[PDB]
């Protein structure tokens, strides 16, 4: 298997395009309450799904909920795309502020894998150009992750590697 | 700074071309006895320095010394190029056998940086084609490090990042 080591108290940041399988991964490895997703926070602001305007407020709520969990010393997983540096920086700063280890888990899958899963989703789907952009941004992000402030950086390079992950909470 | 976390008991494997600054790094961060270099083991087999005719035997000696240290539960740093998978696999297997974390520290520096430092070395120098080959092999190695068995993988992308490294050992 592929053992990923994380401290008992950490902020685990999922990084991947839409369709890369982040939420599936989160549900398999973590308890429901450990996981905080952007879609969930969007749902706190709106019953609808297509309202492009609640996004900023939703991310504010995401950051605040994450902040209070870490304050209480509770391991937290951020289920969002996180392919942009601007999305990643505040998570890192929150983690440092509460003396937690920020951990990056990167879903370095080929674009066609994401595009394929997207077309078969039963919950919601995105436009093709969105996944293409996410993937390009994801790839651009990899090299600078350690320097951004992530203490552990784990790159998953194929669905097989993703499948074989086991977490080891020292 | 750039904090690199390592368990109290680990095998730290330095990965980089000649001239990338591994031994400098080792001396700055670790105690002399924690560090085992290929040059040193070559020196056990031959007075002729950087002697190439004793290379295999020297690596056998390096593997054996590393093995006994981990057996005694002593953190060990392997100061060698380590840019080939064949050089890295046995280190990983030794670490596993003694229930130790293998940790990879990669000196992902541009070739020209290594070539430049090489020309100014006062101890020993290598041919330019050697550093070019090392660098290409180093770059090819990076992606598969985790899958090879390294528990923590640290990539240093510039001399600045290398400079700013501080190790954090928690037992
Ligand atoms: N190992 C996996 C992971 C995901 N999927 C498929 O991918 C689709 C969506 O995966 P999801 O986990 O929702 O991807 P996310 O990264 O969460 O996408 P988003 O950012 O849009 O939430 C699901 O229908 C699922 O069938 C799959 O077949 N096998
Ligand atoms: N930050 C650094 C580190 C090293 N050097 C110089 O670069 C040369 C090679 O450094 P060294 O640690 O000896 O490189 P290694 O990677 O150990 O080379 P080898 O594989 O040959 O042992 C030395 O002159 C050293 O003074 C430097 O100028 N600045
Ligand atoms: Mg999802
Ligand atoms: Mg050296």
């Amino acid at each position: 298997s592929m053992k990923l080591t994380i401290p008992e108290l950490s902020l685990v940041v999922l990084i991947g395009s839409s369709g890369s399988g982040k939420s599936t991964f989160a549900k398999k490895h973590f308890k429901p309450t450990e996981v905080i997703s952007s879609d969930f926070c969007r749902g706190l602001m709106s019953d609808d799904e297509n309202d492009q305007t609640v996004t900023g407020a939703a991310f504010d709520v995401l950051h605040y909920i994450v902040s209070k969990r870490l304050q209480l010393g509770k391991l937290t997983v951020v289920d969002a795309t996180n392919v942009q540096e601007s999305a990643r920086k505040p998570l890192i700063e929150i983690a440092k502020d509460y003396h937690c280890f920020p951990v990056a888990v990167v879903f370095n899958l080929p674009e066609k894998v994401c595009q394929e899963r997207n077309k078969n989703r039963t919950d919601r789907q995105v436009e093709e150009y969105v996944i293409r952009k996410h993937t390009q941004q994801m790839k651009k992000s990899i090299k600078g992750l350690q320097r951004e402030g992530f203490r552990y950086v784990y790159i998953l390079n194929s669905p097989e590697e993703v499948e074989e992950v086991v977490f080891e909470r020292q």
